[PDB]
């Protein structure tokens, strides 16, 4: 008949800052169609909808863009995560998704959850081998480091900068990007603990993203393979600055890259709208 | 501190038919920086504002896309009236804009706006002179009627199809269209009272729109210039067939085209949803 939703700025503490996605509770009731297209109406990059369980798990997560269902997503599950987490007390949540049972951890003051952390799929690589297009098509001669793709449901190849500065100067080609299929571009720059980043995907309908979540993970392994951090050691990926939409992504990857144990991205998030919708 | 808005769906009578506009109410406290970050945050093609009257209208209303503000949209201003409708129970309300105060007349039943007449700017118009760069894109050979653009605010381009199903098949290269600055391609087919319409725009951010309001009075001086109709004689225009969002437009332009005198376009609107944010 009706269905509460909430609006969550994912990966920011303030309001309209961070990627937004919406939320929307008690959603049993609605086919898949349904679900399509109220994600076509909302027009956010993702909405998702909380569904019973059906593997033992707390809830069921379907994810979708304006055109069509993910198997998974980062900054989306991120924010339900944190959006559940004002109807339950649990200090862990369990979401089932396509791809199986990903566990969250929840941080709260005063009942309020203000943060969560996630394991995330563990990602698959090779080169890209598409070196000089992509670079023609950013603009620039070459990257620092390899220019490898990674697969976690989404694709995200990474090119390096040598300075932030470097990377803010950016101004992609994007018809020329958009030869790339089914892939974001996820260009970084940083030193030590601390990295920014700008993810631009035709693929997936975005210009430039504000925070690309399943994309924190697989930057920690690269980082880590290219001996720029350890394994085991967390890092802060600050992404979207340049069009206005700072996002603070935290991840880690355990384990060797021939054996990776466990990878974590977390971040805040924030409500930045509350409602209902009509059926 | 807060902020009530609604989502209506505009030239719609059921939920997800229609093209959605956001309606933000008592927004006096807004800059207009942070009403286009709350634009950018909703991506909708458009959130509106609802501001104290400068001029003697009811209200002053500003239009933003995610990236811009507006002086002038159909749609947008439809959804609006209707939304307004709900806190006053006057029968005409007239909403101030950038090209000043625009007049709607409010149908209602038991209280509720279920409908809404404005006038439009009247337009200006002339031959594209791009036919066959148009036409290729497009994926036809040729036009029924002349290839005209006209100027209202934004700039509507007409091509005329010789049947509906014609207009149903076409698949246009929405690359070449890009080429097409500043403007939106209308193709329309029909006869006598009933006409079919799909609007594409690279320039104004829509691969296909739903429900393109500042087109229905051009095509209906279209229409009436080239034979179709008579000025004065309404026309019910339903464009978005193909795409999943129909949506009903009615347009009539009185006068001559040396004289036009009056432009009206009307629909049907229905809230989609209702709620709150947190700025
Ligand atoms: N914003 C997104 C858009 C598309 C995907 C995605 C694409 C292909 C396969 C797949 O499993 C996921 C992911 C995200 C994300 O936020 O992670
Ligand atoms: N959806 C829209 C997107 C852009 C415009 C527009 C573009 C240039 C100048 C201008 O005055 C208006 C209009 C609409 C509309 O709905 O009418």
């Amino acid at each position: 008949h009706m269905h509460n939703y909430v609006i969550i700025d994912a990966f920011a503490s303030v309001p309209l800052e961070g990627n937004p996605v919406a939320v929307f509770f008690d959603a049993d009731d609605l086919p898949p169609a349904q679900m399509q297209r109220i994600a076509r109406e909302m027009n956010l990059s993702e909405s998702t909808f909380v569904l019973k369980p059906r593997n033992g798990g707390d809830a069921l997560i379907r994810i979708f863009t304006p055109v069509n269902e993910l198997p998974f997503a980062g900054h989306p599950l991120l924010g339900t995560a944190i959006a559940l987490g004002a109807h339950t007390d649990n200090h862990r949540l369990y979401l089932e998704t396509q791809m199986g049972t990903i566990a969250f951890e929840l941080e709260r003051q005063n009942g309020s959850v203000i943060a969560a952390s996630m394991d995330q799929p563990i990602p698959t690589w090779t080169a890209l081998g598409r070196d000089a297009e992509l670079l023609k098509a950013l603009g620039i001669s070459d990257s620092t480091f390899p220019i490898e793709i990674y697969h976690n449901g989404p694709r995200h190849v990474f090119v390096g900068l040598p300075s932030i500065d470097a990377l803010s100067a950016l101004h992609p080609d994007h018809r020329a990007l958009s030869n790339f299929h089914d892939m974001a571009i996820n260009c970084f720059a940083g030193a030590g603990r601390r990295w920014r980043s700008r993810m631009f995907s035709p693929a997936y309908g975005v210009v430039e993203d504000a925070a690309t979540g399943s994309a924190a993970g697989p930057l920690a392994i690269h980082l880590a393979r290219h001996g720029q951090i350890e394994f085991g050691q967390p890092v802060e990926i600050l992404q979207g600055v340049e069009i206005g939409r700072p996002s603070l992504m935290f991840a880690k990857a355990e384990g060797r890259a021939e054996q990776l144990t466990r990878v974590e991205v977390s971040g805040n998030g924030v409500t930045f709208g509350r409602g209902t919708i009509v059926l």
